[PDB]
Order: C-alpha cells, then structure tokens, then sequence
C-alpha cells in the first residue's frame, strides 16, 4: 500500500501504545550481579584510550550503541495500515544526577573533601518513531579505529572491508538499519537523511569535557509525526519501530580519571490510527 | 466519576485557592533555635561523601526531597460535579536573597581570605505538579548499591521490601511510588512517572554542574494552563487537589573543607478550578 | 470602585508619562564631590564580609536597595480611574561596561597587565507598574544577619522582632510594602505573589561570581500590562507606582579584590487610560 | 509634516537604498600604509590603562565610536516626505575571526604553543534607522575619567563643564546627537529612551573577558520599522540616518597581555515609500 | 525578469538531494591511511606567524567553502519565446550529519589528565561556523581579513590578491567594495577570507553562524522534519539561471589538540540538501 487514502473510522480505529526504552552505554543488563559487573548497568565501563596514533582499540562495553525496540501492532489484514500520528516521549531520571555523595573524583582533590563529582561533559539525545528500522549512515572520527568484530555492528560488519578515509566524512557505501539494540555504535552511526521516508527522527549533541548537563521533562509535551502532507509513518507488517539514544555525559572516577558515560532511559507514548491505502 | 460531560454554571461554580510550600533541602523546620539547627532551615545539612566504591550512606538531612501538600476543595454532591484545575499561576520566590554575598562562605581570594563570600552555585532542579490525586512516581538511582537510611524517609526498598537491584540504575517499572507525603521522598530517587499521571501535569528541568550560575525568572503575569488536549484538567478525587514541587538553586559551599550545604526557595501556587458535570 | 465599567471616550481621555529611576546600590547621590564619596554613585560601596558564622553586619552602603517613585496623574473625580495599559521600559548605560581601561584588578594578575576587568557576576533586574506600592515579601540567606537598625527597612523594622528560622523559607508574617526609593534590600525583599492584585512585575536573576552580564535594549518593544480580563492597573487616588532593580554585577579592585556592586537606571514610559468604576 | 495621512501611490513612489558602514575601533581609515598603522584598521590601538584610582586618561585610539552615515533621499516637493518601512541589516565578516594562524598570545602559554587565540570578550551590537540624528545620552564608569578635549565628543564637550557624579547614573543634562561619525565614544553615549521619536534603534550587550562572540547572519531577515500606529522614521529635509557599532571582542598580544577592540561591518538595505503629510 | 505564474502538469515539481563534503584542508587524495588521506575531513595541523610581520598559512591548514552545481531539466526548447519557464527553488531540508562521531573520546588526542596521561583523548572544542546556502547563481562573495598583511599562498587558494592582481591594502580589514569574488569551484575559496555579500546575492538565500572561543563545547541539531523556507517576500524563490542551481556550506565544529605541541586539527562535517523545486513562467 504506497497510495495513502482516507482514515478508517470505527470501534478500535485508534491506539495508543507505550514503551521504555533502557540505555545501552555498555556494561549489558547481566550479570545482574551488583559486584561482578551490574553495578555498571546504565553506564559504560572505563574508558580505554589509543596506545598511539595508528593503535585505538576501543573495549566494546565502553561504547554506547543505539536502543531500539520493533514494536507488534493489532492484526489489520483496499487494505488498512496502522499511522503513526504523535507521540509523547520523556528521558527519565535526571533528578538521579543530583547525587553527588558518592565515591567519584571529589571536588577538592588537594584534601578528599567538597562533593563527589556530578556527571558532566558530552550530551548527545537522539529519538526516533518510524514503520521500518531507522536508516543509518556510518561516519567515524577515524577510519584507522580498529573496533571488535564481534559483539558490535560497524562499517566493516556491513561493507566486509575494512573503512576507508571517506568513511571520516559521507561514504554511501557506508550504510546500515538499525535492525538490533544495543549493537550500533553511536559514533558510527547516524540517522541517514537520504533514507528514512517512513521514519521521524529529531538530535541534539553538546560536546566538551566539562559541560553541564541540561534536561527538560514534562507529560504536557506532544511530537507531531504527521508529514507535510498530513500522513504519519506507516507501519510496515504491523511493526511500529522506537529508536533513541541519551548520553547526559561521564562520571570520574578517583583512579587515573576513568570516565564512565551515563545513559537515561526514554518513554514512549505512541498514538496511532489505522489509515486506508492501496 | 469516568465520563466528562458539560461544564457547571452558577453561583460559585469557579473557586481560586493559593498555597506556599517551602522547600524540603534536609534540615526540619524544627528545632527553630538559630543556634541548635534552625539556621539551617532552608538548606540541607553538610553534604558527607561515600568511603569507599561499596560503602555511601548519605544522612537523610543532605538528601533533598519532594514538597507536597493535598488542599481540600469546597463540597460537592440527579448527577456528580467534580472539581476540575484549568490552570496555575506559580512563582518560586527569593532569588534575590541568593544577593547576599556578604557572608561567612569560601570567600573568591582563598590566597587573602578576601572578596565575597561565594554565592550559591551548582546544580539546579524546578519541578512543580498539579493533579487530582498524588503525583506517581518511578524510582531511578545513580547507584543501586547506595546504603539509604531505612529510617525517616521513603526509598525504593521502602517499597519493594528488597534490597535494589542493577536494573534501578536505569527503568525498573517495579520501582514504583506515589508522592503522599511531604519532605520524605528523595529527589535523587523519584521521579513522575510519565507511564502513570493521566490526572496529574507535571513541568521539570534540570540543570548540572558544580559551578554553574543559577537562573530564575519570576512574574505574577505568567499562567500555565492545566488542561489536556480534550479540553479537561486534572479532576480532583474526594475533593482534593494535589500540589507537588522542588526547587534547588544550587549550593553554598563553607570555609571549612568545603562543606556544601543544597539551597532549596519557596514556591507560591494559585489555581484556579471549575465544577464538572460527570457520568 | 471595584467593578469595572467602560473605558472612557473623550479629551484627555488617554494620557503618556515618562521617568526614570536611578538605581540604589549603597552610595547615596550626595555627597556630590568626586573626592568625598560620589564617585561611587551608581556603585555600592565595598562588600564587607561576616567575621564569623554568628558575625555578619554589613554596612547600609553596601546592600543594593529597591528603586521606587510614586508619580501623580491628572485630577480626575459612577467614577473614573486611571488605568495603566502599557509601558515601554528600557536599561540605560549598557555600553559603559565597556570601559576596561580604568583601575580595577587586571586581567592579567601575575604581570598586573591586560585590561580592567570589567563588571561580572551576579545580576538582577526587576520592574512593576501598579496603581498602589508594590507588595513584599521577606525571604534571607540567614536570619541570624545583623542589618542595621536604621537607615534601611529589614523584617526587624516591620516585626519589631528579630528575625526567625522560618525567615529563610516563605514566612507569611514578613510581609511589607514597597513606600521608599532607596531603603529596601533587594536581598530581603521579594514581589509578592500572594499580593500584587493591583501591579504587574516581571523579574529575573543570574548568578555566579565572573558570569558575563547580558543586557537587550531598544525603543520598539511593548510591555501590555493589561491581565486576563483586559484590565490593567488601576491607580488609587490617581498615583502611578513605579519600581526597580538593576544590578548588572561588581567591579574588583585591585586591592583585596574588593567588590563593588554596579547598578543601572530604568526608564518608563506608561500609557494609561480613563476606565468608569463603581 | 506633524500629520500623518495616506501612502503615496504611482511612478517611483517607494525606493531601496543601500549603504555599509565602517567599524570605528580606534585606528582611523588612514595613513593606509601597514607599517604605518593602516595595520590596525578595523581595530583599536592597545588598550592603555589607568595609573591610578584618580589618573585615567584613555588615548582616544583606543575608544571604540559609533558609526554613522547621513543619506540623501530622492527629491520631493499637502507635502510628501519620505518613510522608512523596514531595514534588511546585516554584520558582516564574522568569518574572518576563524583566523587563529597569526601572532596573537598562543593558547598553551606555558610552552609558547598551540593556536593565535582568537578574538573573545565583551561584545557590543547596536543599529538604528532614523529621520534625523540618534539621540544620546550619556552615562559613564567614571567621572572622573580625563577623557582628551580634541578628537572626541564627550559629556565635556556639550556642557563645557566637568563631568559630575550624576553622570555615573541618568543625568538627563548630558545629551547629545550622533552628528559625527566616528567621534562619539559608545562607553559614554546611549541611545536616549527619552528622545528618539522619530528613530528606531536595537542593541544587545554581553560582557566578560574571554566570552565567546556569537553572530548570526542572513539575507532573509526583515526588520519591521513601523510603530504601533503603522508609522515609520518619517525623513527631515528627505535625510536618512544610519547609527552603528559592532564590537566583536579583543585580541590579545605576546607584549603585557595588549588588548585591541575588533569590529565589523554592518549593511543596511533600507526600504522607503512617500508618505502624505500636513 | 518578470516572474508569473505556477507551471503546472505532470513532472511540474521535482525533488533533488546532494550531500557536500567538508573541505578543512587536507584534500580526498591519497586515500591512503598512512599518506595523508587518514586527515580526511579535518586540517592539517594549524601553523603560526613567526611574528607580528610574518604569518604565512599552509593551504591545507585553511578550511574552504564546499559548494556543488546541480544541473536540472532542460526546460525551453527555444529562449526566443515571448513567456519562458524558469526552475524555483521554494524549500530545503538541510542537515549537518555525523556529530554523533566527535562522541568519540578513546583516541590519541590530549589527554584530560596531563599529570597522569590518561582521563580521556580531548573532544573537539571551539570555534564553530556553520553556514548553507542555496541559490540559482554562485554565491557572492565578499572579502574581508584579519590580517592584510597576512602572506596567502598565490597558487593553491583564491584569496584577494587572486582577483585584484594586487596585495591586500588595509580596508580590506574591514569592508572594502574592490574585494569580491564568486563562490565557483569547491575546495578553494577560504572561509577566513570570504563572507556572503549582502549587497548581491539577490537569487540565493544564505544562512550562517558563528560561534567562537578556544574551548567552547560544540552545539549541533538534527531531524529530517524540518523545511527551510526558500522564498522571499513576494512569494518567490531563487531562480536558476541556465537551469543551474549552487549549493553552498561550510560546517566547522572546532579543533582537535594533539599530544605533540598542543597542535590543532580543523574538523568539519558533511552537510545533506534535499532542495524541492517548481517550474515557474517568466517573461
């Protein structure tokens, strides 16, 4: 069905339906264990860095990669498709950031004293809402990085060689679908504006090292999806896909400045209407 | 009690009602000595640090936590009328006291002891809410493995009666509250649950940092409105009207080993409510 | 009159008034010599510091103090009212703060070089036009300050008490009026929201210690005064309340990098009009 | 022309014009030679500070002034006079400030090393379209500053009389008109909110000492010059008069830490219509 | 030329999309990762004035305007007719893409604890400019310098000696009329030399920012929901001559430091156009 027509009108026409989305920042959700690993959980682990200009091996659990969840839609099948109209979507739990009484670097070094470091520095808030996979476009900030390659899609997972230096700006060559949580490395890859005729998506990044996180949160919010013409995305078999990523920045730890990213999880609220098409 | 049907007409079928509520920053409004606590009504106690990567235990008097109040509307009740909140005029009052830096705070020459003594800088958080019932809250921690008191406040062991697990650090929908009542509920811990509030608004944001300058705007011009995209506010069950709030400006920090001490301010409520036919 | 009618037709029906308030940052305008203490008008004097936690006494001269002036309208007197509709209000003297060639402590300490540092920090601007002195409501960093007893208004003045720990929050007993120019603290003394039926204000604070101050100005900008009823202000016994605050930061200078606050005059221009009450 | 009636209608009723106006920083348009202080055009000469809290003499090459230009309108005579609609303005040159391969003071200064620090600090943007001269007032730092008797227009220069305490603050004597370009300095004269009838002007300030510039720029932006009764700037004697500064910031040297002022270009393309008047 | 009405029927409307890559210094050649080509997308490192009368900048270490010239539908079979069609430019989509990657934080960059020489490899900071625009002519260019005294290569970059055959003279500090060019080749025309003219430029609409300082955190937007709105006043948007339309940009997100002397690296990014054009009558 690629001709849209009239909305349906009747008992069930409309629905709304909801999700969470959790960060992938890179310690996974197991082990549970709160001493073997999953006090990590919704951070990375420490950030490992190059050993030389041609040697930036990077640790998989130290990078975050994009969530997403394909969500089933109530059996449709002139045929019906389920429209993505609005959503209304939250990053939870900045309130958390106001614990500053933990074990991180302290703010007065010189005697151990002051408060424990709050997380600061890069901020990048990405959510998505389409009927297909979101579209991707790799670019990377060096196409030497010799990321894993197992256990992470990246350029060389797609292209089967390894990146080239177009891959440090747009490579076409260079795509992908974001087709599996926290698999898609974050600074690889990016929503493809090319793509994405089916999908609405909406960024932000704020870089530094030091910079304060910012947030709003409210339920009074509501994200338009409907296009130009008036037509939402259109799930494709019935799925409806969510997409996000919110990175608020680092904790520092008191050994060596280990940096750990930190990750918030995003709601969902996704109103849709079954939509006539041929 | 479901169906919304015509708004009411007549007399008294509008009512306005206002509210202060003060800030919850740690430190009771008792003692009131000056000299035995008191001083620091307003303000959290000093803010002590964890001993190790496994062992924080922060005193309930450093832990901010959420302002609330339930006011009692006039009575009601062929058919029921509700109490229906079409919107709010509400201000956080007394930035300009954080002017005062004229004090005994780690003064800005540390090499003379010289200056002024430092203002209230750091991290900032203004929610307010207004609903029909208690505001629903999610529990989310930075660390899972954090050792609250189990006296004199409401965490999420209060509520699950088990210990936390790795899954609060991000959505754990088990970790679940309702804030019912004041100066009890840490900031660090409950957040609106944006899964539940059908009959609640809620209006947060938050701004990190250790020295960021704090920011407030202030007017008696400015009203929110409360009313969802049907038309309908929050409507009050038994005739209550809930008002949730926080708002931190940041820290003062003390001469000795830098001691900081949250700053929380006042914020004034002025809603304004209809009766509703309902079904 | 309580209720309000009709708006008046007719000459003279319409009237304009302008001023300008000075602001009050501790130095009074006299005396006048450039030599005796005048040069610091427009500034506070120097911010002295408590002595201890139980010793804070600063000087009169040095707390910022609310600007106000109360101005007469035509005779008037089913009765009329002044209404006040409109103001356009501006901060003069923005593009003094350019002058970096004086004495304060210099942008390069280690040398004594660079420039004067110019005035930073802590800002607070504030305005309200209303029919009657603005209401106030008492809020402090600490009760246990000593202001002094005369030569400014504090809680103490209005109580005849000294202050209380409930002086810290919101403490409905520590209320006042603003009746004065020059004689309130801005650091006691805030609008009252639970008052102020009859005034409209509009306030913002910005703080920090080297915060770069930030200040708009032109003459096209309109500030309606009118509230939700289309009623603005309503000026008993024809007078026109006007008040402000514009703290734009300190100077430092360079002896025990002594502070002194800046302050900037306010202009006003009101339209007001004839209203029928009763 | 003190009665406002109908728009001109038929042949050459409306016109464009358009004009640039030079930053003034300090170092005038010649000599032109670059060995012979033409290097420093489009900036001030290095900033020169006091000696004293009572020895302040400011070298008038380091005093930024407002630009401003008078344009002479098409011939026109129940009179006709010409009306300013609205104004395309532009700053222009922003680009330039991406040079950081000169002999500024270098960023890592403890190893001489790094990049030329780029132009940051206090900035300053004004613009104004009138009928005739902006309106000033003056308002200064300090009275007591020595400002030169040749070469500027300062508070001195209109009273002949010493500047007095009052002119720290609103001292409605000192006035002025910007008849001259590049010869009032912007750390003394403001536009006057109080005069300023027949002139629309728009200004923003942001202060600091390493405050990054901001700028903005576009073709597609149209301000609005009409007031509140659909009249614009109405042209005395068919002059049109453009006012201006645009500080970007200092540089600073490798020698004691030199400040210079940096300004810009500003365009103006002002749209006029006849106007009938009585 | 007098614009008329709408064209309509069938293929009246078109879309066109074009991505532009960054031009910061280092040119797409070699490819090789350990020739040059791994500085692909950024400069080479920033070289300084060895004194106030001595600043002569490498090429590859000044970033240049991108632009692309796009070629539509012939319309007019014959020029000579009384009432002609004309593409419209009415609306873009415009995104910078990939700030996801300065996300990277686990290279060889400095570090941010220098006693240690561990933290994390610096992101990039500073200086930022973002400028895009999109017309039915080169983009007009108008010149002005920090330096006039400032030593440009002659072969390698179009600077202002370029096109007057003659040095710098002071104005060109400030705003001097002699100094313009047109944006007409990509890789080329230095963006520390070359501002829009907002005295032409009247059949392209053009968009920019600065934001300066040397550690300033980089800010970026993204989203495919948001149109640029191409027309002017009167309802009408660039026209291109000779059915020729210019896309225009330069997106520089700041420096990279490396552990080697403090040495900076321009960065930039791709910028992505989705232009919808219309055929309009002209006479």
């Amino acid at each position: 069905g690629m001709e849209v027509l009239d909305l349906v009108t009747g008992p069930d026409s409309v629905t709304e339906i909801e999700a969470f989305l959790n960060p992938r920042m890179g310690q996974p959700p197991t082990p549970e264990s709160l001493t073997e690993g999953g006090q990590y959980y919704g951070w990375s682990r420490g950030i490992n860095l190059a050993t030389s200009d041609t040697e930036d091996s990077p640790e998989n659990n130290t990078l975050p990669t994009w969530s997403m969840a394909k969500l089933q839609l109530p059996m449709l099948n002139t045929l019906q498709m389920w429209e993505a109209v609005s959503v209304k979507t939250e990053v939870v739990g900045s309130g958390s950031l106001l614990d500053v009484h933990g074990f991180n670097k302290p703010t007065d070094t010189v005697n151990t004293k002051g408060i424990s470091t709050p997380v600061e520095g890069s901020q990048y808030h990405v959510f998505a809402v389409g009927g297909e996979p979101l579209d991707l476009q790799g670019l990377v900030t060096d196409a030497r990085t010799k990321y894993k390659e197992e256990g992470v899609v990246t350029i060389k997972t797609i292209t089967k060689k390894d990146m080239v230096n177009k891959d440090q700006v747009l490579n076409p060559i260079s795509k992908a679908k974001l087709d599996k949580d926290g698999m898609y490395p974050v600074e690889i890859w990016h929503p493809d504006p090319a793509k994405n005729e089916n999908t609405r998506y909406f960024g932000n990044y704020t870089g530094g090292t030091t910079t304060p996180p910012v947030l709003q949160f409210t339920n009074t919010l509501t994200t338009v999806l409907l296009d130009e013409n008036g037509v939402g995305p259109l799930c494709k078999g019935e799925g409806l896909y969510l997409s996000c990523v919110d990175i608020m920045g680092w904790r520092v730890t008191r050994n060596y400045d280990v940096h750990h990213w930190r990750g918030l999880p995003r709601y969902f609220k996704i109103t849709l209407r079954k939509r006539w098409v041929k």
